[PDB]
């Protein structure tokens, strides 16, 4: 049964069915998931069904990527929360950006355990 790292990945990166994906959504979910002490600089949540996300670890929905990651074949609805302001401590103000594209994860024992957030921080 699903080890702690996969469980942790879901806590930090999965929100099945969000409502509005605006700035207030970000500020609330970041607190709720305990990512505000200190405030995480940027964090992305994937939406949809868990099934498609786990499938990225297989050839059904993923391709090998770079040194040790996997990239999905299907696109996902996602929301990236970016810290606004110059302080790492609460209150954390976040700005939301909704998107729809494929994602990159690291798999361990057939389960997603890490999300590569670099493809979401548009410099």
């Amino acid at each position: 049964q699903d080890n702690s790292r996969y469980t942790h990945f879901l806590t930090q990166h999965y929100d099945a069915k969000p409502q509005g994906r605006d700035d207030r959504y970000c500020e609330s979910i970041m607190r709720r998931r305990g990512l505000t002490s200190p405030c995480k600089d940027i964090n992305t949540f994937i939406h949809g069904n868990k099934r498609s996300i786990k499938a990225i670890c297989e050839n059904k929905n993923g391709n090998p990527h770079r040194e040790n990651l996997r990239i999905s074949k299907s696109s996902f609805q996602v929301t990236t929360c970016k810290l606004h302001g110059g302080s790492p401590w609460p209150p954390c103000q976040y700005r939301a950006t909704a998107g729809f594209r494929n994602v990159v994860v690291a798999c361990e024992n057939g389960l997603p355990v890490h999300l590569d957030g670099s493809i979401f921080r548009r410099p």
